[PDB]
């Protein structure tokens, strides 16, 4: 929460407080209550738009540190997931120059939940070892509609492993994203395609169109008409049977059953079919291509704009080929002829509407034609094709369909839920800050540093360094388990269930899918866990080179532990042991919202453990870096992505160090801590440097104690922003010399990212739109860092910490900030007649806040 | 201890008592005992900020035996492990005239802690088994990334000896001692470099360079870019295979798993490969180089030096040739094509960032071209050239993070310290001594005595005698334990567990490992060692002729069993067993520093026994000797190889015969033992010879019964050391007559190490650097040997023996303290803020995977319900247990 | 450790051991007078390793000078600066591993000394004057003691 007065910084909470394990249980942060925060804000300046493309933003009065209002003045959120591939540049469309960002994964094997056996499956081995040669008959099926040999030597095999769900709900939750963006223009904000480029103005009168293989540049098309694979070239391959019988061998325990029970989940056969297919294969099957008419900022220019999605750019699975079995319309023997096998089986497969040019041609709505015992030549498509043709006629509704059928058969409640999760955390994107003085700025158009990016993790996006297709060394940014195909067969044929398999019905699907709000409460989803690992990176003042550096040669032991401790380094078999140091930061999810995160259950040793999104990042990446205008890297600061407000306000509790400055001109004005906090002043006056109140040292003054760093002490941070904020601030060492960091031109921070205003709108002032708790304390060379002012700076904020004066910051009046007149004529403190007669009922509210 | 007055040594404990059998624990040497008293760092700091390239001497005041006092003296530390290859020489520096050190390692599978068969095992039977019902050839047992037909044949006929470890551990330290050298000027003593060299000068502000192959003499450059094992002279072979099929038959049995585990850092996985590589790979695969800045004594001439660590040359022993079977990143059938099997590999393996020549070259950073079914040719590479290209690539840091995951897989703690001790026995090493009368010499420039060196066993390292690469093998100077590719498969894979393999945290790691200060430690490890062979071989008196001659000799019974049993040359059930009289080394050195060495066990038929590298030894080498002024050799002093000073000022309890002389305080000095203790004064036919007071039987044996040979006592030998001490000394025989060892020029002693001083340093005066205890008593011929005085000359101390006169002496003026040990655990680790917010669930998830090695969700209750026929799954009729050993047994008579 | 300034309002305190350990410092040649930094202080300074020493006067047959640091001033160990600062008494590494080991009783230190044992009376006169009875002033005792009273 933002402050008032300085009574309200004094009483903030402790870091360590709010870094406590919490017993209780609590609920999902849906954006749906993330929503009501935008819209329902303070001011009089604002017109209150009801479309949900007007609400995009952070609007609010605001107060100098010299006493004048600034009202409705702006901030942009953040987080995106388009990636534009037509810069403007000269106010028109220009080809990027810019190479595509990558993600990808390790995928592993799920031995938690281990499956049961059905008295089914029992009474089949029971008649398997008593020899019973009827059971399984050359021409028996069951209305299932697959025949009893395949059965029985399906449930012959035992297998130890459990069933996941979890990369196959995972990527149906990403084509689900890419859908949700062909909804009406009116249900999707324009700051989302100004992020990245914002010198661009999206056109509310026309939708964007979902289109797929488009992209002008860097072999970003992939063959167009011939689709392959983004990640490693190659065409896949799919063939469908009507038994296991015809399969080749060396691919038969591979095979796939499919339900009928898929088959009728949507209003075309062929595309439930088809949905499944990308549900068990590699993905992206292909870039994905959003595009949209935008215009000139003096709406000059028009034209249709190419944006690829980030969820296309994630890599899952990658299983290249695939058979699938598929239920038969009637109790007949194994089809020998072609004829009697088209005409057997429950639905005859096929290419959708969009048509295909390869070596393997395939006409639109092509017909496919099904595999025999006695066939003279074995047939099979493309896989790249295949799901080429029907990359047009997914939707996000008929996904609902096929959502509810899947929570039919066989629970979907919790799982998609923490698919959904996942989703989020790496497909939501913000761009490096620019330093400056001021409220905003932003790097030069069409330039690398325009388009680099970070996860909500703080961690950099990987690049592409080469044309499509690529062919890397794989570089996994987290672990998810893998679906099992055999386990599915065993499942599916009701061989076999597990204690998270319950069916359920189908009102209890999660609310978000089949939604065309998704991408806005998307967008709104990731602020919060920015401000679990904001907090977790600022309460140490560790810079940026000091984690760059801690994976690779430049190491310390300190370091070394210390990324060792934030990602999932441990590997036991089939599992994905949690971090260390992860759980703190759930711990701050769950003090600072009092709402938790969506859980996977999994065990080691017969331990049950939790696992969240915040325990299963991997290390090996680059941090959040601030930029120099001109685009000079400098990497002094603890990494950081997002504007203070953010944090300050979307919390319910927040630790002391990371508080609003109170408004200018008030009694209780900021101020500071001093020696009886049990602080200590470290003059340096020979070379005109003083610097704050800090922590007593404990033999770590100038090289810490080697497998030691610097302590949390939130006192010293609130002393070392009160030092920053000032215009001149300086980075320095015990001795008062340079630090081997590069470092901001003098008195910039870094700051929030530009967009274009609309009407009656205005750029934010001063110090109000800009991060300002990351503070230095520990540099890759194992020193102390100092911020230092000099001896004539540095006379007032060491009064003001003494608490014998005032100081003067600029601040947002939202809430209960009021501005403050310069002159104070204060009165007899006197409670207000209509406080008094309305303050049960202010109870009354903040009771039932309480209760949730 | 230093001695304050007689009182004090005359009351020091006797040998006998200081050889008991301990049956107390006792912590691990960390070698930061003697840290605390040769530097400013008491506790903890920085080693940046501690500048311990000053730090690499032992100082203080020392009063001589005529009254002065000299302030500031200095004696260098003893051991090193760089060898120059260019000398300085006439101050303008120069190609080395002498040949390199080598040494030999006997590499050999031995019996380790019992084995016993996992859980997860039992399952994959189960799973064949079931399996069988079907026909359906089915890929049930896949595990990890591996195809199932792999698994099976890996879960086959175990091997009963156990797992070792011990020498992937020692290539794996070496590697890391010698890439300790790359760490900044100013954290590595300055000492190190002219241990040897002692005309030369390092300069603090540059960093040591390390190379490979770069070396100007006797064809050191094993052929440079294009490269060849120094000792076989030959080229490896080194192949990757997705599955095992694709092996050639000639050597399918030999092929190595390479598990996932590691690998799972998003740090470069391809090197970490390079290093699971090196480290079964036959060691040295080449030649490292340490390049470092250095001048002239006057600073006037500047160069860059060249020197050859002792850890890359000696040579364990090992495979040429590997296959290395890589995990599947898939889940998938058996990729019959080439783009099925590369975008599917894990880990896609290519060359370093290095070029080389020769047939097969390699472009930096090239892909190897994977090997699978029907592929049109088969694929390899040279691994000498494979690894030269990695070389410049490790350091200390990835080592640490490389052995912290390997650590998660199988517990590497104790282990690696036993392989470190190992290390530190075979690496750290000292040249002979020089003999004069006072406190400092050193030899000639570039000769070959300059170069001549020693092990902490005072035993010394043998040179090549041609150009490399070595045309023939030299003899094993001692004994490890090998690892097997088959039990390693099994383990790796969770299919098989024993005692000493149970997994641990990456912070395990003992210390060392990461640091730069290493070198400096492992510097400081080797002093207790020579101090615990020194009491042994000062014990008793036989000279370095007569152990040079003695395994053979048939003049004396007694000599031939003496020797025989220091090495390790014996068996039993299979097993390694102890040298006998190692063991009396090793109780020396827990009475003496009250800390314990590092062991591994050895099982005779299932009773577990501790071997040390006290024990571990083989026969073959020459002993250490002194050498004159001029450069000749001197047989007649027992074996030494450092000053007293550091024998008898770094040991909490100490023999009597060794405690230094006394500070002269008022009337009394030094005294000497009597008739009243026992003894008595040898006399002969000549009237101008007088030996000290010596044992009884001494009257009655100027040659040795034969099985029988001199016995310990202390007092004879201080006699022994008092009569040396005096400037004029007579070695001689019963009846005066000469012997035939040769004899250091009259009245000289041999003397520590000269190296140059620091402004404001004193050289050693007097006796004050030399060693003293070295008395010689048993001839190469069955003769006793006497020291004798003229009768004018013996007058004052036979006097000073029955207390009633006073003899002079020098002494450092050094007061005694030895602390309890620095830290237990054997690794650094310190609570964070947040490793006390996260406390708890680390504490049970850390035991809870400590009890789950071979475990899965899964239980044999739930398998038998998917089961056909329960009774005859094998897991069923046999349940599992322990193999015995030797062996199991097999075919009972019913 | 904490304070390189003095915080106003306080200076340094009395403590006899760290003061001693400046004397050690200071009696071997080569002291170095700096800042917390190792800057130079604003005081002057004495050229290197020098200490105040003792009047000379002209010597008698069969005397001698003294000697070393005999006749010198040892315990003024400056500590507080002119403008605020400490002054630290360092030593370079290799000068300075000797000493600590002192500090650490593990090393021992040669100085010089006087060769007096001690010998303090007690006080030689209680009156603060001069005075004898000669046989005259107890020939005529009680006359004065009662008249002087009078």
């Amino acid at each position: 929460p933002i402050s008032a007065d300085f009574s309200e910084v004094e009483n903030a909470p402790s870091f360590l407080s709010l870094a406590e394990n919490t017993d209780e249980v609590l609920k999902p942060y849906t954006g749906l209550e993330i929503q009501t925060i935008i819209t329902n804000i303070v001011g009089d300046a604002n017109p209150n738009q009801s479309r949900i493309f007007d609400q995009d933003r952070l609007r609010g009065n605001q107060y100098s540190a010299g006493g004048l209002v600034t009202q409705n003045a702006v901030s942009a959120i953040p987080f995106t997931n388009l990636i534009p591939r037509t810069i403007r540049v000269g106010n028109i469309l220009v080809n990027s120059a810019n190479r595509l960002q990558i993600t990808e994964t390790n995928v592993s094997e799920y031995y938690s939940n281990p499956i049961i056996a059905t008295k089914l499956s029992e009474m089949i081995s029971d008649q398997v070892k008593n020899n019973q040669f009827s059971t399984w008959r050359r021409d028996n099926t069951s209305l299932q509609g697959f025949n009893a040999f395949d059965i029985a030597t399906i449930n012959t095999a035992i297998l130890p492993n459990g069933l996941s769900l979890e990369s196959m709900l995972l990527k149906l939750s990403l084509l689900h994203s890419i859908k949700a963006m062909n909804v009406d223009a009116a249900s999707i904000n324009r700051s989302q395609y100004q992020v990245i480029d914002h010198n661009t103005v999206p056109t509310i009168g026309a939708p964007a169109v979902v289109g797929v293989n488009n992209s002008p540049v860097f072999g970003e098309d992939c063959g167009g008409n011939n689709p392959v694979y983004p990640f490693g070239g190659g065409t896949g391959a799919i063939a469908f049977h009507v038994t296991l019988q015809t399969v080749p061998d060396e691919r038969k325990s591979y095979a796939i059953f499919v339900p009928p029970a898929i088959l009728q989940a949507t209003s075309d056969a062929n595309e439930a079919l088809a949905l499944f297919a990308l549900s068990m294969s590699e993905w992206p099957h292909a870039l994905y291509t959003v595009t949209k008419q935008t215009t000139d900022l003096a709406g000059a220019n028009a034209g249709q704009q190419v944006f690829i999605p980030t969820q296309s750019t994630i890599h899952i699975g990658g299983r290249r080929v695939l058979d699938l079995i598929i239920p038969r319309r009637e109790i007949a023997p194994n089809p020998t002829t072609l004829v009697a096998a088209n005409a057997m089986c429950m639905v005859r497969p096929q290419a959708g509407p969009d048509a295909t040019a390869g070596a393997i041609p395939l006409a639109a709505g092509q017909l496919f034609n099904m595999n025999f015992i006695g066939a003279p030549a074995f047939e099979e498509w493309p896989m790249t094709s295949y799901l080429y043709s029907w990359a047009g006629r997914f939707d996000i509704t008929t996904i609902r369909q096929y959502m509810g059928r899947l929570a039919t058969m066989v629970g979907v409640k919790d799982a998609y839920w923490a698919a959904h999760e996942l989703n989020v955390a790496l497909s939501q994107v913000a761009p490096k800050m620019t330093t400056a003085a001021g409220g905003w700025a932003a790097q030069a158009a069409n330039s690398a540093q325009q388009s680099d990016v970070c996860y909500s993790s703080l961690l950099t996006v990987t690049r592409s360094a080469a044309n499509f297709p690529l062919a890397n060394q794989p570089a996994a940014d987290m672990r998810v388990y893998d679906t099992d195909p055999a386990t599915w067969n065993k499942v599916a044929l009701g061989l076999a269930t597990a204690a998270n398999l319950v069916p359920e019905q189908s009102m209890d699907v999660p609310f978000v899918v089949g939604d065309a709000r998704a991408s806005f409460w998307e967008r709104l989803q990731a602020i919060p866990m920015c401000i679990a690992w904001t907090m977790y990176y600022h309460s140490r003042g560790i810079t940026t080179l000091a984690w760059d550096n801690a994976y690779t040669d430049n190491t310390n032991k300190w370091l070394q532990k210390m990324v060792r401790n934030t990602f999932s380094t441990t590997q036991s078999v089939g599992t994905i042991i949690p971090a260390r140091y992860g759980k703190i930061v759930c711990n701050l999810y769950k003090n600072m919202f009092h709402r938790a995160p969506a859980y996977v259950a999994t065990s080691v040793g017969g331990k049950e453990l939790h696992i969240t999104h915040f325990e299963r990042w991997l290390p090996g990446g680059t941090y959040a870096n601030v930029y120099s205008g001109a685009g000079a890297v400098v990497n002094c600061f603890s990494p950081v992505l997002i504007p203070d407000i953010w944090c300050q306000y979307f919390t319910a509790k927040l630790p002391l160090f990371a508080g609003a400055f109170p408004p200018a001109q008030g009694q209780n004005s900021t101020k500071g801590f001093n020696s009886k906090q049990g602080l200590m002043i470290h003059r340096n006056q020979n070379n005109n440097l003083v610097a704050p109140y800090l922590e007593k040292f404990a033999d770590n003054s100038s090289y810490f104690p080697v497998g030691q760093g610097p302590e949390i002490n939130d006192m010293a941070t609130w002393n070392g922003r009160l030092w920053m904020t000032t215009g001149n601030v300086q980075y320095l060492d015990y001795s008062g010399a340079a630090i081997v960091e590069a470092v901001p031109p003098a008195g910039e921070l870094p700051v929030g990212k530009q967009i274009p205003l609309l009407a009656g709108e205005n750029a934010p002032i001063e110090l109000t739109n800009a991060a300002t708790t990351c503070v230095p304390r520990y540099s890759n060379d194992g020193r102390r860092i100092f911020t230092y002012l000099t001896t004539a700076q540095s006379v007032i904020p060491v009064q003001a910490c003494n608490r014998a004066a005032n100081l003067a910051r600029s601040c947002w009046l939202l809430s209960n900030v009021y501005a403050e007149p310069a002159l104070q004529a204060l009165g007899d403190e006197v409670e207000d007649a209509f406080d008094t007669l309305t303050n049960s009922s202010f109870l009354d509210v903040a009771k039932s806040v309480a209760e949730s």
